[PDB]
């Protein structure tokens, strides 16, 4: 009725804010000349899937913030330029809070996520960069690649958990059933599971219906040779992949929902990330929770640094 | 040119979502009716004028988090339920982060800021409450109440420091310069500053020169008995309550940029806010800079309840 | 089968046994040093699942019982009582409730067990029970094991941010949001005065209303403060019970709490009701202290331990 | 006079130990109702820090510990996929009474027999093994001392530790956390007594090492001895292994919440790589001197404290 | 023995310090002069004779960096400028770490302490406004000041403590007892001890010993009226001001060694110090403990203001 | 002009007072006899070179305070005995915030810096172990390490960053330049940076122009060998080892100005400072920022074990 058309008008006006936002710095990348792929950050405030703490929806200002911060400088580990448009550009925050605030349900909630990643994806040659957020948001964003490319991806899932639960106390997009929703819907082939130290019966047997490939922790003293020399996505239209910043060890990143001592150091992840070949379609840093952060946002800055890696990976 | 232009249609999409949100607010108040006045949220995420530390920008999330945190009940002291839209709705943020982003200067945000209020306003019977944000939006939000109205309003400004410097550090949008532009313009007639601690010979000059009924700590013992029982905006629009969190002692609301010893208790400001007779048009809480607060969240609650306090006050 | 509730039991028995040995040695040593007319005795009862929020008063008693005896302090209280005279402060210890609970005793009887224990304190002559939070769910079976041993009504003065008297908070009628109407509906209290309100709903006024209760709130604490400094209580009834949630305080001064809620008292004004309180005084609480919730430096266990130190030179005599 | 005082205390600490054991009944019952166990994890927890050299912190210790192994945040799982809600899995008899005990004058030589006297009561019921949450590492002694006496023989240990806690009598307290290891060794309890983690001894903790016999392994040859060190074999021909965790056994970037900081040390990763990797019939174990009070503002450390509980549990239980 | 050459020089070379930077404060204040006195800041970073913690040793280089922070105005609530050196200079810190290194014993070391602050008051206009340090340094400083004016002074002491004990734990020179040897050595004429809540039997019979007024928190409710307007050093030399941070609510200051419930509050004090009728000759500010402070400082900018408070009292 | 006078009587009693404290470590030591070689703690408390925060001013007292912690034992890792004057002595703190303040530039308080240095490597046989500061001290600190000994040594700088900028931010005397200093005035052979992990294209120009050896963090697993096993210093005069605290992770060393993951383990740092063979004729420990520490000290103990197995190994 008179309710469902004003919730169109805000999630239409919505839209409207990313589109016009992704074609300023879509022309801007065009401009400069030269790029075939330009991350462009896009923020995904949501927490409202979450199991134990709702922080994530905090994050994706948090992360900006120490991208830019005086402390560093503008130069990732392989040295881009991160000033450069077409390393990195931004497209801001879809405004999930006040789509929520006007009585919008999670399947269109999910739905105006994943046309946001269209809407970066349709201005070439950007690339999505997701920035969560709880991992409820790799699903429609997972989605939304794989529609636009025509295929499924192969996953590379940094994790302290497989979030492959069929439906996690009732939320069919819980932030630990995300992955379940992926692979069920025919959006991957390949998911390579790495970190992964909390998991139970229901996650090792969902893993083996989907053909998951799970990588636990108290077998990462072998596998770690194998890890630091990845190559993902032949014979498919791109690789993704999604971090919760909980792969890492809480002494790492302590500015999580979910404390699991065990974890990767920093320096593992990026061993990982620096190895990997592959054509990196898009990707997702998910489950930074400034609550849980230190008093000076270290986690913030494992956060920013991730996406840092990810842009210069991704950007080509 | 194509970007100036773009700008536009970036600045006519966030302003168009504001309007969206502002006519279902408007409409869901409407048909619960008798309101003469609701109280609506306005969040204005704006940092960067700020002389110290840019942190409350972050603010108006961590604000509305604290108004329903599941620790508190929906009742007001006086008795009156926030879950009722007639006491309380919102309309989200303005995207000042997406605007300053696209090049946009500051000049044209704030006037951007004064069209968001408007928007508010323009809805029947909503009176806006912004959510700060630094103290330089004050400017924005008085000048767009006053021209809204037709003419001035009386201010009840609550703060450590008086922000009436001409110019401070060559910026004119400084958080320190704000109550000097409101002056400036004739946007207020009087200007009642309460809490006042931090004030330099250019604070009083400037105070006499606009004739500024300023209220020291120095003198709060003899000044109690006339502060617990204000009266104002007889002759004029109405009165607009600025209220920047650093009023307050430290001990009660640490998370501010600016930490200025000898404050106002919480119940000393409930006793004024209770107390004061006036036709309340307007109302900002600012300076809440949650990168300086509490691990739990401690000056969130004092905000939050200062908003609930403050839209009990101004719903009628 | 019933192998499960007399296993319960046991349990229970055996928690209750420690409880009269700790009481009998306290007692001993009291009686040994003669001229007491009364003896703060500390009951720590470590119960957090009754709370709305956070568990974390399960932790308090512990952390109170260290702050009172930090070096950084001095054993006198402010009007000069000796807290190393037994016969002004004496500990019987902790209930076990966490080991009562794992073994799945329902609520009915674990509320029972806590009654019980306070008994036997009083059983002890002359022992006063100072009962060391917890939630505010503890002071029901506290209050009612007070006034069925006096055989009768007591007067309370109830310092909180809340009113306590929801009917059926959330269901659980053992709520920490309910105790206060769980004393009230047993007719275990005469006059229930609650002090530092600041947050209360139509359902909070209406029980209010229903029981008699005073309720002063801190919207009126500028014209209320010299009746409030003045307060004589538990004239023509057994006595008088002090029920101090730390969320009386403002959060300046209490953090520790699981209820932030700005507005409240100094701890200055906590000891000035206190100070000129005239009752006698025949038991008292400290809840809701929260150390998860409290400052890297205890500064919360330090105001949860003074308003034990100043109870207690009001207890004892 | 003064010797009644010792009846009234004997009547405290009846009392005490009658309530661990009527808890221990229920738990052993249950263990044994469900059927099929050949051994069952029982926690019990020592609040004692009062033998602390710097901070006693790890007192207030257990209750935490139990929180966080229940944690909403996590699942009942541990890493091999045991299940923890599983009373043959693990079962809790609660913490001994120690606060109580010395709030009515009872000396450190009857406190600790309680102690000793506390996990008999555990190992009593068939098929429970004690897994004891200190508390100080001083309580290392009386427990080992009761697992050794009960099973009637010698263990092989496992002390996974930043300190030997070796010295004779440190600072004139024969049970200080860092003498409890001496006194160990001059019971007899102990046939191989394996110190990994080690970063902070003397010449007094090396000459008590070869004095006993005891294998230190120091974190300065750790590039060394990893492979040696996460493919352990123990207890074979004894009457099984014991595990003592100190949590500064972590770098204290894993684990802040200690009395003694003691930069360069294990990973957590790296502690569960020793475990999981161990051969050993397991027949207690303790987890000690985590001190919530140095703990971060969201007990990284209680959660830390609690993983090393439960895969401890999987470990024991079988 | 070849230690008393180095012992000596070691002091010498500290006195000398002081000196030279005490001659160029004067010349600078007489260089453009009008001013009868100037507060000199001297830090005594001594916490060895604490009885808790000795967080106090690090307090001056703190409370500096707070009186200067960028955060606040220059200017006192008053309206002195703090930027003149005729209303604040300051001649650094008495090298008490390296005096106690080279073995000195504490007799010699509290010597060297009253020396140094005779070098501010033989350098006129300057009058001495120390830095602690933990209290026990009021013993030497205020002997210092009292044989310089040869004569007593009025003290006004604000504390949660006495400090008055005969030998506190063995230590003569215990900052539990520097109000005892000041009141043995004839230097007070009257000791106003303000906000007591911490005190025993031996606390009372010395205060009766002495003569001293002790004012207790128990009846601050009767004596405000009273402690807001005192009159002192009227006939005798002058008025000391030795202000225990702990006069404080540990609320407001929580940077202390000793937490004490039911004290002062920031506002109590300056309501205090604002109305002081006196000729005040000396001051301190004593047992701020950074060590025990909150993460950004707030004991420090309190420290700070109670520092330029008392400077813009004693520079006329 | 007379101010001119008064700095250089200030220089000189603060060079006097290290001095005459430096005599009496030496005759302490050289009384005892054996030693070939002694540590001698030096420290320089200056952080206004840093570009982000200046807290590692406050560093050096928080340092020693750690080194001597009840909770540690006085033995180092390989059995050195700390409390041995001839493992290790102190000779204090520079009086850096008096020469500043007393309005003397920074060419001539590095040149007081470097003088420091000289007068503890004139007391034979004392080595000079300097606590920082920000890292701006190393300059003046080898400069005067290489005059003494009459030529070049070879330098281990272990830091995130190389610290090698012409003239960052306009200041030769940055924090962020200190080694383009070093490299310029030929008191260098080789210079290896080992644990760089935030660098640019300037960073790696200028390691380029002064041949300097850079190991960078994404290179760790291929290099870690080669680090654990270095030689230095043969045929020159010997070798100098300077470690920025956030060489390491910030999971190990959170209290710094620059928080820069996927940095060294502390044990990584330890294998590489117990394996190299090397003659240290001096080292620093700097940039521990104690305001960014934990409350309860953790970089603090990191900084002590650092200086006390430098100590261990500058000390035969
Ligand atoms: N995304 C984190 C989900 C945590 C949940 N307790 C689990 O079992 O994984
Ligand atoms: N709004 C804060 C203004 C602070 C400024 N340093 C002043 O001197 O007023
Ligand atoms: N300066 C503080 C002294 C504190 C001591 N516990 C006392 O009894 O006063
Ligand atoms: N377990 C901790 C003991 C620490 C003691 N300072 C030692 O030297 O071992
Ligand atoms: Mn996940
Ligand atoms: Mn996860
Ligand atoms: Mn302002
Ligand atoms: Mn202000
Ligand atoms: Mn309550
Ligand atoms: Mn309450
Ligand atoms: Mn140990
Ligand atoms: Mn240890
Ligand atoms: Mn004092
Ligand atoms: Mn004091
Ligand atoms: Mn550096
Ligand atoms: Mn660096
Ligand atoms: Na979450
Ligand atoms: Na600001
Ligand atoms: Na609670
Ligand atoms: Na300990
Ligand atoms: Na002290
Ligand atoms: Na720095």
């Amino acid at each position: 009725s008179s309710i469902e058309k004003g919730q169109n008008r805000v999630i239409d006006a919505s839209l409207t804010l990313i589109r016009e936002r992704a074609k300023l710095k879509g022309e801007l990348v065009r401009l400069l000349g030269g790029a075939k792929a330009s991350t462009s950050l896009l923020g995904v405030p949501l927490g409202h899937n979450s199991s134990f703490l709702q922080g994530p929806a905090f994050a994706p200002p948090r992360i900006r913030e120490a991208i830019w911060c005086g402390s560093t400088n503008s130069a990732t580990e392989e040295g881009k330029e991160l000033k450069d448009p077409r390393v990195l550009t931004d497209v801001g925050d879809v405004p999930v809070q006040e789509i929520r605030d006007c009585g919008v349900d999670d399947d269109r909630l999910m739905n105006v996520i994943s046309e946001s990643v269209k809407l970066v994806m349709e201005e070439e040659p950007l690339r999505p960069l997701v920035l969560g957020g709880d991992h409820s948001i790799s699903y429609p964003v997972v989605r939304a690649v794989s529609e636009k490319l025509g295929g499924p991806v192969d996953i590379l899932h940094l994790d302290a958990h497989p979030d492959i639960y069929d439906c996690f106390e009732g939320n069919k997009y819980s932030h630990a059933s995300s992955f379940a929703r992926i692979m069920e819907g025919g959006y991957a082939r390949r998911l390579l599971q790495v970190g992964i130290r909390s998991i139970n019966q229901e996650g090792r047997e969902q893993g083996k219906r989907f053909g998951v490939e799970q990588y636990e922790m108290r077998t990462f003293s072998k596998d770690r040779p194998m890890l630091e020399n990845l190559k993902l996505g032949e014979g498919v239209k791109g690789v993704y992949i999604s971090i919760d910043v909980d792969c890492l060890d809480p002494a790492f990143a302590p500015g999580v929902s979910h404390i699991e001592p065990g974890g990767l150091s920093f320096r593992d992840v990026l061993n990982i990330l620096h190895n990997l070949q592959a054509d990196v379609v898009g990707a997702d840093v998910v489950e930074f929770n400034p609550q849980r952060d230190t008093v000076d946002g270290m986690t913030a800055m494992v956060a920013a640094k991730l996406v840092r890696e990810l842009a210069a990976k991704i950007s080509k």
